């Protein structure tokens, strides 16, 4: 009954026309899950660009996500892992709110 991941989302830096962000995701879930993701609604006039230590995609539902953490293979299991991404903008150089993680 219940038992899902938890995440800590932070903004690294922002600049005119874009920003950088990072997320830590801990294995608070009862099971380790390959392909888990961190998704959010982008700010008005902002969109994702690239990622490192992970993969990223945009969705047609007007939301964007960072998925498929690979580097959990290098660290020991049942720990926490972090990764970063960058976004580009023509309006909101900031996100909407703080967000958590999801599982497939």
């Amino acid at each position: 009954h219940t038992g899902s991941c938890m995440a800590v989302y932070s903004v690294e830096n922002s600049w005119s026309g874009g920003f950088q962000g990072s997320v830590e995701v801990m294995n608070h879930g009862t099971e380790p899950l390959n392909g888990w993701a961190v998704q959010w609604q982008p700010g008005g006039g902002t969109t994702l660009g690239g990622v490192w230590n992970g993969s990223l995609t945009s969705g047609s539902d007007g939301t964007v996500t960072v998925r498929n953490v690979d580097h959990n293979r290098v660290v020991p299991p049942d720990g926490s892992v972090t990764f970063g991404f960058t976004a580009t903008s023509t309006g909101n150089d900031f996100p909407v709110d703080s967000i958590g993680c999801v599982a497939p």
